[PDB]
């Protein structure tokens, strides 16, 4: 009960900042996550024996893909940690517990292919889950791991508290389906602007947690430019593999997934920042003012991509 995780001084300080990068030492990432749970939630939130066994089974069920890997899991959980730490009093005990776990689990057993590619391939998961295919799978893998012997990190919750947290995790993980983000943010925009947004309305909280999940999932675009630029390589490595697999099914992929159209990446990033990222962190900053550093970092990166296009890099 008296066993705190501590970090070296540089990490202890920078882990509190939105733009923190967890580093290239995989063996420190479990301790980084436990450190964040303990400070976000408490040293009592979970039995350490069970949490450690949970973390290591989750790690094992992430695959060795360029981007949708164990590093992404921990990175997305860190962005959620920064949001929660900058909005201390807005979230319940159950929500702080649920959301760090949802983030760690949100891409379990990802193969590096989109929902689209699964549907065109006619993958069995596309027959089992007609929409949000991978996300329903990620939630399924999360429940599977929670049910392994010694892995039920929620055992100490009441029956109804257990149902509530599993329901937060399910909605949180389904919300990472970017196809759902557009309508979710549009509705949050209207509610915020007509003044009807009400954090005591469960349907509204659900929508705000949804947008936090998009914000954390896209957080590559809110890092310092060298981290953003090097992560873009990993992202495009999966996109180009998917485009290659489209060409194998005899389907010309969209240009974003065609490795013969790498020249178009900088302009593809502009569209993405303007159509997705900036609108996302803008609405997030309206609802949760202390998350403004994410919007500022995102605009800084938009400006860096504008500079790549102007051939200034
Ligand atoms: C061009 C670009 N870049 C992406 N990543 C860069 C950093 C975060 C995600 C994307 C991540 C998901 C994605 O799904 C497709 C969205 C456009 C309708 C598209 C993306 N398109
Ligand atoms: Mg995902
Ligand atoms: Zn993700």
């Amino acid at each position: 009960g008296l066993m705190q995780f501590t970090l070296p001084v540089r990490l202890c300080k920078e882990i509190e900042l939105f733009h923190f990068d967890i580093g290239p030492f995989e063996n420190m990432w479990p301790g980084i996550f436990v450190y964040m749970v303990h400070r976000s939630c408490g040293t009592s939130c979970f039995e350490l024996e069970k949490l450690c066994r949970f973390i290591m089974s989750v790690k094992k069920n992430y695959r060795r893909v360029p981007y949708h890997n164990w590093k992404h899991a921990v990175t997305v959980a860190h962005c959620m940690y920064a949001i929660l730490q900058n909005n201390h009093t807005l979230f319940t005990d159950l929500e702080r517990k649920g959301l760090l776990i949802a983030c760690l689990c949100h891409d379990l057993d990802h193969r590096g292919f989109s929902n689209s590619y699964l549907q065109k391939f006619d993958h069995p998961l596309a027959a089992l889950y007609s929409t949000s295919t991978m996300e329903q799978h990620h939630f399924s893998q999360t429940v599977s791991i929670l049910q392994l012997e010694g892995h039920n990190i929620f055992s100490t919750l009441s029956s109804s508290e257990y149902e509530q947290v599993l329901e937060i995790i399910r909605k949180a993980i389904i919300a990472t389906d970017l196809a759902l983000y557009f309508g979710n943010r549009k509705q949050l925009e209207e509610m915020y602007q007509t003044g009807s947004l009400n954090l005591n309305n469960q349907s509204h909280r659900d929508r705000v947690i949804g947008l936090m999940m998009t914000a954390c999932d896209l957080c590559s675009v809110t890092k310092l430019w060298p981290v953003t630029k090097l992560t873009a390589n990993d992202i495009y490595a999966e996109f180009w593999a998917e485009g290659d697999e489209m060409k194998k099914l005899g389907i010309q992929p969209i240009p974003m997934m065609d490795r013969d159209k790498k020249d178009e990446v900088p302009q593809g990033q502009l569209g993405f920042y303007n159509a997705v990222a900036i609108p996302c962190y803008t609405t997030l900053t309206q609802i949760l003012p202390p998350t403004e550093p994410l919007l500022k970092a995102c605009r800084d990166n938009l400006s860096q991509w504008e500079k790549v296009i102007r051939g200034e890099e």
